[PDB]
């Protein structure tokens, strides 16, 4: 149901859960006038007890910013201290490609008075600012929001519905002891995770979780868990619980990788190659990722994954890329797939010719001529 919020016109669409995500996303696309989809970040933790540095939040909100103008995305964060902080900074410069922040929450204080338009809410409980320009509420226990929100992350990363597809990713930071459930609710999702280190304890004790293989140790879950922050000690069933979680999440661990940003958009690259890499050995999810590199010019990721891989390469998809990057001003990229096996002599027929003078931008002074002339 489409409910109004007047407190830039900030409104939003209240959809419960168990419904169809399809109809959502379809729905969103065609009301908000958004436009299409080419890469989607999620943010899921919003644990207030861990604060990271304010300069590196600062600096990774910097750098997403500057990501976004060349790469288009949507934020997904969940409607605090370094994480209010970091959506407040990515809301304020996309005021000012776009991003655009979509908050999740199901059925928040003065609720009564929200469901029944100036909203009035002058508090000093969840309360929501200028960051959600466009947002999403349910109104369905937190096992309604966890299969929603996988469910719509899923969706998003749909096929090509010109093989036109996005990618998703899912940002832990310092987690949360059922969002590590929530978590297992996406290992199977066909979906990456990116974990940071300096961002808390459950996030750096995870960057060892699955990065020391071992097989069972419930009792080291245990002591990991009284390790950092024992705000509350677990009795050994719940513990036994989360590490056969931990074995089934291990089962497709290529979908997550730690950094250390306190000592930007490569890690995301390197993540979703990986991904496509370990996914299969494709020449289509290549491609995703092929177009995804032209569009951020990382030459030296897209040379070192992507090519220098052992895959054979061939004339249809870096045919189509070539074509995508030779207007794009890139000239660099087309020296890396002219070596690598595009043959223009025979990609360019007088059709691609006529196709390449029809993709100028009419402010061009041969776009003049050639206007006055015909």
């Amino acid at each position: 149901c489409k409910g109004e919020v007047n407190f830039k016109r900030s409104k939003f669409v209240k959809v419960p859960s168990n419904v169809a995500p399809s109809m959502l996303f379809e729905l969103l696309l065609t009301e908000w006038h958004l436009p299409a989809p080419n890469l989607v970040v999620s943010l899921v933790g919003e644990e207030r007890l861990f604060a990271m540095k304010s300069w590196l939040r600062d600096v990774l909100r910097k750098g997403l910013v500057k990501a976004a103008q060349s790469t288009g995305a949507w934020i997904l964060t969940s409607a605090v201290g370094l994480a209010r902080h970091v959506g407040q900074a990515v809301r304020d410069h996309s005021l000012a490609v776009r991003v655009v922040a979509i908050g999740m929450a199901s059925l928040i204080l003065h609720r009564q008075l929200l469901d029944g338009t100036p909203i009035h809410y002058p508090a000093d409980l969840c309360p929501l600012d200028s960051n959600l320009s466009h947002f999403i509420l349910v109104e369905p226990g937190n096992d309604g929001l966890a299969e929603l929100q996988l469910s719509l992350e899923k969706h998003i990363s749909q096929q090509r519905t010109s093989s036109i597809q996005i990618p998703v990713l899912c940002l832990l930071v310092n987690g949360d002891p059922s969002t590590l459930e929530r978590m297992s609710r996406a290992v199977e999702q066909a979906a990456p995770w990116l974990i940071l280190a300096g961002s808390g304890g459950i996030a750096d004790v995870l960057a060892a979780l699955v990065g020391q293989p071992h097989l069972l140790v419930p009792q080291v879950t245990e002591k990991q868990f009284r390790e950092k922050f024992p705000s509350e000690c677990f009795s050994w069933e719940a513990i036994v619980h989360w590490t056969e979680l931990l074995q089934n999440i291990a089962a497709h661990p290529h979908l997550l990788t730690v950094y250390d940003f306190e000592q930007l958009d490569t890690v995301i690259l390197k993540a979703l190659v990986k991904a496509c890499k370990s996914h299969s050995r494709d020449a289509q999810d290549y491609l995703d990722e092929l177009k995804l590199a032209v569009a951020w010019d990382r030459v030296d990721i897209a040379k070192s994954e992507i090519f220098n891989g052992d895959v054979e390469w061939k004339s249809c998809d870096l045919e189509e890329v070539m074509t995508d990057a030779l207007v794009s001003n890139k000239p660099d990229f087309v020296r890396l797939f002219v070596d690598s096996g595009a043959d223009m002599a025979e990609f360019l027929t007088y059709g691609r010719l006529q196709q390449l003078y029809h993709s100028v931008s009419p402010k061009s002074l041969l776009f003049e001529l050639l206007e006055r002339k015909h």
